[PDB]
């Protein structure tokens, strides 16, 4: 038993890590294929970070401007193409430890690893959820840009995001592998803001779940309620609506502790209108919304890769 | 900027996982150059587990009843012998992915990674303590056994872990990979109790240290204390004695940001004495533990390996 905040194994993805050096901007790229790709903003100078016509600073490089390195072998570029806000840098060698794998864009709430690099290296991995306001609160430094969010299915790496920028808040954004970010941001040093976040209603609940399944049920009680009712309560708690469909997902884990999703609803309504009470739930004293769903399962049911 | 409780890279460890069946209990193993590590309660049956007598058990046992698999791949193992609790199979062919390693015992309130894997396959991975009381707090289902835990240095790996079994608090209980149990625990399946936890001091203020980097500064307060005066409250609360020592570990976060060590200390005792007021630091209500200073140096500096 236990529930942790679990990353994937990284082992897949870190075959994949390079360096790439522009000018003297040198930040992360990913070698999958004959193809790296990385944050455009490798092109900038510090001074062209204002308002960069990229188009324009593509332009004027050539191949040989793309420093790649894979650990210490240098690889050859003998292509370059802008694809939205990621540079796609096409290289003479394919990467012999390219993964099965696919790009996909993740939608607010639904959570991924994070494989921290510096200068084409690993720094560590920690799990993540995709804000309802499109960033992420991740763990960032400078020289980190390029670094990927990822989830496993068996043996297929599913990319999700490339790490781009860091806003006032310790906030965090970037785009997806085609180039486009999440939310509103723009890759230029422009003053920019989040927009109000909410707690991912679906995900608190799918770790109630998960505390029940740990044998932490002080907070089921003899109430219930109805889907509107309880929406009624959470937005004035700033949480997001909890749909049909988000019920539909809970099924697996009502099934799994008898627990109807409406009542478990309830639950959270009496501890958004009351506290905890110097209560804890799996060791927090806040409700947490970094696991979704089917992270409770796979993490109970011990699936592999 | 940002701070997570991040794990390292998994990638050399996942190289070294295997699957050892004996009868039908299956484990991971660790499988470094020649010679695979696993729990010896492997040789165990159902029945035997409540008082087994290894010595006996292992007497009984030809090379041939250790099934185990690399992948698919089918190792054949030319040798058996038990070292405390773990068993040392001698198989045929070396690890091609074995790292650079060692084994070390870490000492309570030390931090490292699990690779938690079932049928010798990575199922995740997380950071966590070695508590006080010598146990973790873990994430383990039956067949975890034989997960590891490791940190990384430059290039080493440093296995200080191995999981065997799972005490009814939910709390988690391993050996290092000389097969000796952390705490006063027994890999048989009689009534045990971990015993007193405690609060690892030195970490918690590591972890101040890190919200001030990271610009959660409301703590900070104009009073001060000696090391003794401190240790008076902490007791008080079920903190472990700061030590001399703690404080010279602490000394480079406490010339980073320029807040003496006993400063940090003074507002820990006003955050003890007074609670955080529906506060909150670095995201958390409760006052977090598993960081160590150099966890925090690693992360706030971007070490890589
Ligand atoms: C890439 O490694 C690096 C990672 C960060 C964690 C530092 N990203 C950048 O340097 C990035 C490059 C630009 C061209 C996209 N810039 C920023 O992320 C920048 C961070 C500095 C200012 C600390 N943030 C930024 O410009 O935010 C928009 C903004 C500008 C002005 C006022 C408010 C907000
Ligand atoms: C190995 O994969 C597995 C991992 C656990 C997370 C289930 N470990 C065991 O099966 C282990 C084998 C024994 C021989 C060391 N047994 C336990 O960990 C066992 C767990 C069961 C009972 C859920 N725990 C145990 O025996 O604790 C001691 C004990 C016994 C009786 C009463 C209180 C405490
Ligand atoms: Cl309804
Ligand atoms: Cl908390
Ligand atoms: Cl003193
Ligand atoms: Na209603
Ligand atoms: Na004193």
């Amino acid at each position: 038993s236990g529930f942790r905040k679990m990353a994937f194994p990284s082992g897949k993805v870190e075959g994949c890590m390079v360096q790439v050096t522009c000018g003297t901007t040198t930040l992360n790229g990913l070698w999958l294929d004959d193809v790296v790709y990385c944050p455009r903003h490798v092109i900038c100078t510090s001074e062209d970070m204002l308002n960069p016509n990229y188009e324009d600073l593509l332009i004027r490089k050539s191949n040989h401007n793309f420093l790649v390195q894979a650990g210490n072998v240098q690889l050859r570029v003998i292509g370059h193409s802008m694809q939205n806000c990621v540079l796609k840098l096409k290289v003479d060698t394919a990467n012999p430890k390219t993964p099965k794998y696919k790009f996909v864009r993740i939608q607010p709430g639904q959570t991924f690893s994070v494989l921290a690099c510096y200068n084409g290296s690993p720094s560590g991995v920690y799990q993540c959820a995709m804000r309802p306001n499109f960033t992420i609160k991740g763990s960032f430094l400078n020289g980190s840009c390029g670094s990927v969010g990822f989830n496993i299915d068996y043996d297929c790496v599913s990319f999700c995001y490339m790490h781009h920028m860091e806003l006032p808040t310790g906030v965090h954004a970037g785009t997806d592998l085609e180039g486009n970010f999440y939310g509103p941001f723009v890759d230029r040093q422009t003053a920019q803001a989040a927009g109000t976040d909410t707690t991912i209603t679906v995900n608190v609940l799918a770790w109630l779940y998960a505390a029940v399944i740990n044998g932490d049920r002080w907070f089921l009680n003899r109430f219930t309620t109805t889907l509107n009712d309880f929406n009624l309560v959470a937005m004035k708690y700033n949480y997001e609506p909890l749909t049909q469909d988000h019920v539909d997902i809970l099924g697996p884990l009502s099934a799994q502790t008898g627990i109807a999703v409406l009542d478990m609803c309830a639950s959270l309504k009496e501890l958004l209108q009351n506290g905890m009470n110097g209560r804890t739930i799996l060791g927090s004293a806040l409700l947490e919304d970094e696991f979704t769903p089917f992270d409770v399962v796979r993490q109970c049911s011990g699936v592999t890769f």
